[PDB]
């Protein structure tokens, strides 16, 4: 009844996403990402980029200024109903680790942000004449994946978004965050305070404070898990199920963070079984190194999800 999300897009050499698709074990995808935002991007459009995935075109503006949106994306494509299809959940993530110097600047480039997704990625629209990275494809929500230059203009997509999809009734979608370890965070307490996400996965690796692995070495620092669902009651987000993120690999994040298996049951365990109602499963950075983990011939996600069903 917990879920097993997972990142895709900016694995080396990774594979397709059908792959994934066809991975029983993955609940939630997200794809990484749309990492160019408006107010400092070429042409004032948002820019993607998904790794060795994509023919390198972009769209240009109607004034014919080259932008940094991909437009000849036809694995993705062809992939992402593939992972509907199989009944999983599709997220366009937001953000990731590079180029670190994004950030929205106004409330009106943040509701025109928001807007300008919905229309790419949402729902086909006569009125839109913008493009349609995906074509007729139709993401299922929005990952919040920020991790550097603070927390402005979060929380105001988030319910634009959500305005958004109260417009499609007959059709669920879902908004995620994905915070580290240390609260206050820089990018995301503002937007969990302030508006409602769905998800919330903490990245509990690269933090030494209160990471994952702390709470197998408790010499290291102290894992807060405690802490975040405290942090909620508080907030918009009360709702929202918390996510235990984790590398999935030993070199898909900073030594030290990495978490065995057997590890991650013990964690698992303690947890979800504290927290019956909030926890809402584990999420994993990233596919490629879940699929070039393999143990006992089965790709770390899967363990995941043993440990999960268990």
């Amino acid at each position: 009844f917990s879920n097993l999300a997972i990142y895709w897009g900016q694995g080396p050499n990774q594979l397709r996403l059908s792959h994934f698709c066809q991975e029983t074990s993955l609940d939630i995808i997200n794809i990484g990402f749309i990492n160019y935002f408006p107010d400092m991007s070429p042409g004032h459009w948002p820019g993607s980029n998904f790794g060795n995935q994509c023919d390198g075109s972009v769209y240009v503006t109607n004034d014919g200024v080259v932008t940094k949106l991909l437009s000849g994306c036809h694995q993705i494509m062809e992939d992402i109903p593939i992972c509907q299809a199989a009944g999983k959940k599709v997220l366009l993530s937001i953000g990731g680790a590079y180029p670190p110097d994004q950030s929205i600047l106004s409330e009106d480039s943040a509701v025109a942000f928001a807007t300008f997704l919905w229309g790419a990625f949402g729902p086909v629209a006569e009125g839109w004449e913008g493009p349609r990275p995906f074509g007729d494809v139709v993401v299922d929500g929005f990952d919040f994946d920020i991790e550097h230059n603070g927390g402005f203009g979060y929380a105001t997509m988030v319910n634009t978004f959500r305005q958004y999809f109260n417009q499609v009734p007959e059709r669920k979608f879902y908004l995620s965050a994905a915070p580290q370890c240390i609260i206050p965070d820089a990018q995301l307490s503002d937007a969990i305070f302030n508006a409602a996400f769905d998800f919330i996965w903490i990245q509990y690796y690269n933090t030494a404070a209160c990471s994952a692995k702390s709470f197998i070495d408790t010499s290291l620092g102290t894992f807060n898990f405690d802490a975040w669902v405290t942090v909620l009651k508080a907030s918009a987000s009360k709702d929202a199920k918390l996510y235990v993120g984790l590398p999935a690999s030993e070199t898909a994040a900073n030594q030290g963070y990495y978490l065995t298996p057997d590890e991650v049951e013990s964690l698992v365990s303690t947890y979800m079984d504290r927290y019956p109602d909030t926890f809402g499963g584990i999420m994993l950075w990233e596919a490629t190194a879940s699929e070039n983990n393999q143990i006992d011939g089965a790709p770390y996600a899967d363990h995941m999800k043993d440990i999960l069903l268990h």
